[PDB]
């Protein structure tokens, strides 16, 4: 449970935003890419797994699930790929709500950045620091420290 | 102390690798860029601060310290910029040793990646997971959870 992440892909300004959400905390990492490809997803996972202890990934669609480069990256990083099919329905509407929320934060910061990628990183910052009260960034640290001890 | 990071910039294959080290733990994040510019450094810091609670950054050289874009990013993210002048000299030997170590890991994985950037991310993974026994990734989580409670 401390090691479960969900991939999510959303669109804005004719570009793609790739998001990884730490399920138990709501913490996210995100990037802007021109298109969702196996290779971009593979590279993103590799970055994620070097930064946080990623045990399981619920991939966002079947193409990435099937991608040989995504599989090679998951093999390399020790990640177990699963089919993020929502038996928990809330999780599906949780994503949709997250995408909406994230686009809301992006629009609020949009004017402070020339490039979408900067605005996305500002939005990641705001999301992870927003106190709900613990922040998502505080929750992920706590969940994983607990898991270690 | 849980919030202190050090920037470091090293060279390989005619490219630049930008590294942020969490001083208390030895944990790192890293990226490949074509050249160290104010803007690249600013963007990197913005990414870092949305992911970990960055309070202080010891910048790697005076150009980045002076850069208006680096200052704007640090203002935005709430980061206090300092001049990473090694008042403790090592420190300075610690970085040099880290750069050497990191290039050693890169050469060991180099054949498993077409592009240098992938090899760098493999090396970050190996570095952060290497048990030394707690890993750097375990140490940073523990230091920050402690700080929260
Ligand atoms: C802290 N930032 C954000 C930032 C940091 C690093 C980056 C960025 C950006 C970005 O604006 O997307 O793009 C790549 O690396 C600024 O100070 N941005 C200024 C600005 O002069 N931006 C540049 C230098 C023309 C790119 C700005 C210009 C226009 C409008 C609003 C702000
Ligand atoms: C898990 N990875 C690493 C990887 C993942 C994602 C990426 C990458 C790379 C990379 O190799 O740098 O480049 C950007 O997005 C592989 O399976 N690499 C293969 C491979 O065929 N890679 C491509 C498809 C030619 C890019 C490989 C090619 C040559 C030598 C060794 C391995
Ligand atoms: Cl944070
Ligand atoms: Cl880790």
């Amino acid at each position: 449970s401390p090691g479960i992440w969900q991939l999510d892909c959303t669109h804005l300004e004719g570009k793609v935003i790739l998001v990884a959400v730490h399920v138990a905390s709501g913490y996210i990492e995100a990037e802007v890419i021109p298109a969702e490809t196996g290779q971009e997803t593979a590279y993103f996972l590799l970055k994620l797994a070097g930064r946080w202890p990623v045990k399981t990934v619920h991939t966002d669609n079947g193409s990435n699930f099937t991608s040989t480069t995504v599989k090679a990256a998951c093999w390399w990083a020790g990640i177990k790929q699963e089919d993020g099919i929502p038996y928990n329905p809330q999780s599906q509407g949780v994503i949709e709500s997250m995408n909406k929320e994230l686009k809301k934060i992006i629009g609020q910061v949009r004017d402070q950045a020339e490039h979408l990628k900067t605005a996305v990183q500002m939005a990641v910052f705001i999301h992870n620091h927003k106190r709900k009260g613990y922040s998502a960034g505080e929750r992920i640290v706590d969940i994983i420290a607990t898991d270690i001890q």
